[PDB]
């Protein structure tokens, strides 16, 4: 009966945090088990800091960004927001918030203040391991890559068409990119913006639902609105794997999570469902293939 309002993984993707109209819960991804649950109305977008007790959620009603203490069971602080949140990221140092046309950067810890002037951007962004990536506010095909020390950094003409989404690897030395076409998936070095690789998802155009690097950064998982799961070798050219995902009509969004160097989990918000995949390899024939092992309710 409880619908999922928002859901997201933690930085290593060992946890899944979700918000409902009545509460917000945290789960292990593999094995799928609920770690905790907290009665909480009006909880909007919600994020989690690693495997600590530090939780951040946005109040839909009062337009407030809370920092919730999971053991104290109370607010640490509340931050006033001026527009609707689009993205949210947490590190031990910074709180990166994407509200409206702007990216705001607060400090993680007292006094919980803004560290820099607000950055206007193109609508897509990513922050991971102190490394910020966002699209230029007018040149939507371009992306800025900067290290929060903010200061200036590298500019990359990623695509002709506007960039749709972006994904940093686990270390933070590479960024995967795609567009509205969803035909080409490019990989750049965060050091200098040089094109490392260029993948081809397919001939026809599709919207890309999610991307995610493997833990070692050797592989890149991709899911399109065609609802096909792709896997590309980096290896640090077409996909080495394909799998027609099992989707119903109500499904229109999901998120990928690597549980190992050879295991993925696809979380389905509307169906409240988690598909566990194994990435198999035949050393004799030098071929990869995907296998759907388990299908679990959240609950």
């Amino acid at each position: 009966s409880n619908p999922i309002v928002d859901y997201e993984f933690n930085q290593d993707q060992s946890c899944l945090i979700v918000s409902t109209p009545k509460s917000f819960d945290i789960y292990n991804v593999h094995p799928l088990k609920r770690i905790m649950s907290q009665e909480m109305p009006d909880a909007g977008t919600i994020r989690m800091l690693h495997r600590t007790n530090y939780i951040a959620f946005v109040s839909t009603k009062k337009e407030l960004l809370h920092i919730w203490d999971d053991v104290k069971k109370q607010d640490i602080t509340r931050v006033k927001l001026d527009a609707a949140v689009k993205d949210l990221f947490l590190s031990r140092e910074f709180i990166v918030v994407s509200q409206g046309d702007v990216i705001s950067i607060f400090k993680f810890g007292n006094p919980w203040n803004k560290i820099t002037e607000d950055i206007k951007f193109g609508g897509v962004c990513e922050f991971a391991n102190g490394l910020l990536v966002y699209s230029n506010e007018f040149n939507l095909g371009q992306i800025h890559v900067t290290r929060l020390q903010v200061g200036k950094g590298v500019l990359v003409k990623a695509h002709a068409n506007p960039v749709k989404m972006v994904r940093l690897n686990r270390k933070g030395d590479m960024v995967a990119t795609c567009s509205q076409d969803g035909t080409l998936i490019r990989v750049f070095q965060t050091d200098n913006g040089v094109l490392v690789r260029e993948f081809r998802r397919g001939l026809d155009r599709t919207s890309i639902i999610d991307m995610r690097w493997s833990p070692d950064g050797s592989k890149l998982a991709v899911v399109s609105d065609k609802w096909t799961l792709h896997v590309f070798e980096v290896f640090n050219e077409w996909s080495i794997c394909n799998f027609k995902l099992k989707v119903s009509k109500g499904s229109n969004d999901c998120k990928i999570a690597w549980i190992s160097d050879t295991g993925l989990v696809i979380v389905w918000p509307n169906r409240r469902l988690a598909d566990t995949f194994k990435l198999n390899y035949n050393d004799d024939e030098h071929v990869w293939w995907l296998q759907l092992n388990q299908r679990n309710e959240i609950p």
